């Protein structure tokens, strides 16, 4: 629809910022794209990725999720929920995830990170996926500064859409990774202001939210609508100041506009 088309830019106008938008309708694989080609800074959202990675070497590592992870005080950083409350025991890879992905806790993700290689190998990985747009350079908390024209840490909306969509609906992952990393996200904490408040309160959603420098404001997600065939959405935000608050109210209208209709 080219209207939905000047929703968005409206939206987008309106909101002061730079909008990204994929949304993946499986139903009859279209596709609805506003700067789906840029990149914008993934800060948390990319927490799916690193979970991701730890999965698909499960697979041929059957003790893997269970394998304990020591937290020490020198291991936090700026948000810490989950491992604030494990300082001087271990925590599972089981656990991190969850924690990474459900309270989007950044010892969590530095863990899962460490575990499978650093940064280049979550990208190595996203590679292997056939995803060539993203990128992770760094660790927590750095990776979220997401300023303006640096391309660390970055993907675009229309990759990470078709990425998500491989992992939570595809086959990247095997059936039981597959099933756990759906459940994982289905259980998230962190994003009822987000994709979900411009949805039906009847839509199951499983998704991981993102906020860093610049009011960088992130949500992506697969959404199965009541009686319909699922959706995958990311919408990514960002704004000129680099103290501008986050704007999750702009990631509910974009989602509100991209599924009126369905
Ligand atoms: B990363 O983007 O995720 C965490 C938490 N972000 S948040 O904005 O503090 C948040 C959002 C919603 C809820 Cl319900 C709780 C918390 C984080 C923290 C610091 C840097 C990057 C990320
Ligand atoms: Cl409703
Ligand atoms: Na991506
Ligand atoms: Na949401
Ligand atoms: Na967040």
């Amino acid at each position: 629809t080219a209207d939905v088309q000047q929703k968005l830019a409206e939206l987008e106008r309106q909101s002061g910022g730079r909008l990204g938008v994929a949304l993946i309708n499986t139903a009859d694989n279209s596709q609805i794209l506003y700067r789906a080609d840029e990149r914008f800074a993934m800060c948390s959202t990319s927490k799916v990725m690193a979970a991701a990675a730890v999965l698909k070497k499960s697979e041929s590592e059957p003790n893997l999720l269970n394998q304990r992870v020591e937290i020490k005080k020198s291991d936090l950083v700026n948000y810490n929920p989950i491992a604030e409350k494990h300082v001087n025991g271990t925590m599972s890879l089981a656990e991190l995830s969850a924690a990474a992905l459900q309270y989007s806790d950044n010892v969590a993700m530095n863990k899962l990170i460490a575990h499978v290689g650093g940064p280049a190998s979550v990208t190595a990985f996203a590679r292997q996926l056939g995803d060539e747009t993203f990128r992770l350079d760094r660790t927590e908390p750095t990776l979220n500064t997401a300023i303006p024209g640096d391309p660390r840490d970055t993907t675009s909306p229309r990759a990470m859409a078709q990425t998500l969509r491989n992992l939570t609906l595809g086959k990247a992952l095997g059936d039981s990774q597959r099933a756990q990393l759906v459940t994982w996200m289905k259980g998230n904490t962190t994003g009822a202001a987000s994709i979900q408040a411009g949805l039906p309160a009847s839509w199951v959603v499983g998704d991981k939210t993102g906020s860093g420098g610049y009011g960088t404001t992130n949500d992506i997600a697969v959404i199965w609508p009541k009686d319909r065939a699922p959706l995958i959405l990311v919408t990514y935000f960002t704004q000129p100041q680099p103290k501008a608050e986050s704007r999750r109210d702009v990631l509910a209208s974009a989602a509100k506009i991209v599924t009126d209709g369905l």
